[PDB]
């Protein structure tokens, strides 16, 4: 069912909270080259961790939605904001959807 | 009936939340070329995912309402805002309408 | 009666929500040529969809009230604001009127 | 009686809401030539629609109060604001008066 | 008595609401020549309509209080504000006085 | 007694409301020559109407307190503000005093 | 006793309210020569009216406290503010004192 | 006792209210020479009136605390503020102290 | 005990209120030479009055804490603020301490 | 289970509070070279302490997510903000996840 | 026990309140040479008074924490702020700690 | 257990309150050389006092976390802010952790 989609919810929740805090921090003040490089590395590793904790259906959905960054160029602040906002929105919708079914029962 | 139109509501809800978060992010600060290119790709893939989760009637309605972006040019920030606002409004109306019938019962 | 005028309320409600969100987006920030062209296309298609969901009496009333845009020129932001405000006001009044009768019963 | 004056209240209410929304939109931001031309056309058609929905007594009262625009010149923003404010005030008073009698019963 | 002074209260109430809305509109933003000419015409016709709905005692009182505008000159914004404020205040006092007696009973 | 001093309270109340609204209007924005001339004429006529509605004791008191304007010169905005403030204060005190006795009973 | 000091309270209350309104008006905006001349005349006449309504003890107290203006010079705004503030404070204290005794009973 | 110290409380209360109102007026806006001269005269007469209404113990205490102004020079605004603040504070403390004993009983 | 330390509380309370009001007045606006001279004289006399109303233990404590001003120089505004703040704080603590014991009983 | 993952919760909670306070301090005002060097040393030692208090599964997860700083260069303020925000978000998610299970029981 | 540490609480409380008021006054506005000299003298005498009212354990603790000022130089405003803040914090913690034990009983 | 870690809680609480007050004071306004030297001395002595009041486990943990300042250079304001923020956060976490266990019982 809908609840069976999320394999382990705690890992997904903590990765989502980490990504949301990073997005808030980036929106707070502008970054520089090294900060954005670290941010891209975090984005890649966090997406991998999130995929490890999801069902294959949602793994494929998230793979279709998200596009990995180009490793040869340093992303700008706006690109990182777009990627993090997309991922935060997707997770916020996922948890809202599963909790809708949970509250329905 | 009205509720039978939405095939799987959870996917639609999470795609809508993702699109709303992206719209808020874009309204927050201006973007650049690569950010808008990523935004156009997200818009196309998200519309496809949304259509995969709707009835053929609503699929055709949304196809009539929404126009795909031109792949040969980078859309400006205003065009992306218009498209995302149109889609967010359409989904907000769709869920309001279906929940009106649900509350009616 | 008054309730029988609205053939299918869900479609009208969601088109109204889409148009209202687009009006808010246009009021938020100024647009450019392509954004206004897309906005005019959305306006035409949305009026057609709204007419498809109304009784012939209200179809004729809305036809008398609304004037289609000139396809040979790009409307300014103010003209689009005027048209969207007129349509949003008309729909807001329509639903208020029908719900007055519904609450009366 | 007072209630028998308003032939069909729903049409009057929705035309009033449309006119009020247009007035708010015009007060929000300044208009240009084409916007004001569209606004004058809306004003004429809306007054005709409103008169079609009123008793002959109120039709004559509204005819005495309102003066049609000159078709040979483009009205300024202030003239349109004055006309719309006058019509909105007249309708607000009309509904307040009829609802006073309704609440009296 | 005091209540018998107001012949038909609904017409007086709606004319008062129209005049109050026009006063608020004029205080909102400055006007130009044509707007003030329309405003003078509205003022004259509205005073006539108000007098048609009052007792001869109040007709004479209002005639003593109010002075018709000069038809040969365009009144300034301040003169129109003074006239509309005087009339709005007089009507606000009239209704307050009659409702004092009504609440007394 | 104190209540018998006010011959007809409704006329006094409505003249007081008119004068208070005019004072608020004058405080809102500055006036010009014609506006102040109209204001002086209103002041004279309003004082006469107020005196017609008061007992001879209060007529003489108000005559001692108030000084008629010079008909040969246009009063400045400050003089009109002073006169209107004096009259508004006197009426506010009069009604407070009579209502004190009324509440005492 | 304390209550027997105030001969007629209504006249004192209304003169106090008039003086307080005049003080508020003067504090609102600066005055000119004629306004201050009218203000001095009002001050003299109002003090005489207030004295006519007080016991001889309080008449003498108020005479000691208040100093009449020089009739040969136009008082400045600050002098009039000082005089009006002194009189308003004295009356505010007088009524507070008498109402203390009234509430004591 | 403590209550027997205040011979007549009403006079002290009204003189204190007058002095407080004058202090607020002086803090509101700056004064000129004649205003400060009037203020010094008020200060002297008010201190005498206050002393006439106090016990000999409090008379001597207030005499020790307060120093009369020099009659040969016009005090500055700051000196008058200091004197009025000192007297207002002393009276505020006096009444607080006596009402402490009154509430104790 | 703690309560027996304060010989007469009313005098201490009113001197404290006077000093607090003077401190607030000095913080409000800057002073000049004569104002500060008067302030120093008030400070000396107020300290003497406060000492006359305290037990010998608290007299010696306050003597150790407070240092009299130099009579040969005019203190600056900051020095007077420091001295008044020290005295206000000491009195605020004294009354808090005694009321702690009073509430304990 | 989920609760058994956190070996000792008190140490993790206090290290998280320390890191959060440091992040708030860094966001408050900009730092200099020595402050950032101290901050990097604190970051390394705090990560080691946090790892000492976590299960091997969470140790490996946090190792994958976090990247140690380069010891040969002084990180900029933005890099330190990014690292601290990532760690604060991860801990906030971890505790939210474990408390979800605790509240579930 | 913890309560036996504070020999006499009233003296400590009033010295703490005096020091807190002085700190607030110093933070309010900048000081000059003589004000800071007086402030240093107050600081020394107040520390001695506080030590006279504490147990030998807390006397030694406070002696270790606080460092007396150099008598040969005038401390700056920042040094005095640091010293007063340290002492206020120490006293605030002391009373919080003792009241924790008191509330525990 | 967790509560047995804190040897004497009152001393730790008061040292923490002192350090927090000093941190707030430093954040309030910038310091100079002597203030920062005094601040470094306070920091060293306060850390020693805190260590004297903790268990050997927490002593070693705090020793690992905190690095003593260099005695040969005057720390900048930012370094002192970082150190004080780290210590305040560590203590806030420590007390939160111990009170979690206390509330658990």
């Amino acid at each position: 069912s809908l609840t069976d989609l999320v394999e382990q919810p705690a890992k997904v929740m903590r990765i989502g909270t980490m990504i949301k805090q990073l997005l808030e921090e980036v929106r707070a003040a502008p970054l520089d080259e090294a900060s954005r490089n670290r941010l891209r590395d975090i984005h890649a590793t966090s997406i991998r961790e999130l995929e490890d904790g999801l069902a294959p259906e949602l793994r494929e959905e998230l793979d279709r939605l998200t596009l990995p960054f180009n490793e040869d160029a340093v992303p700008s602040d706006a690109e990182l904001r777009i990627a993090q906002a997309q991922l935060v929105g997707w997770l916020e919708g996922l948890f809202h959807g599963i909790q809708t079914a949970l509250f329905a029962q």
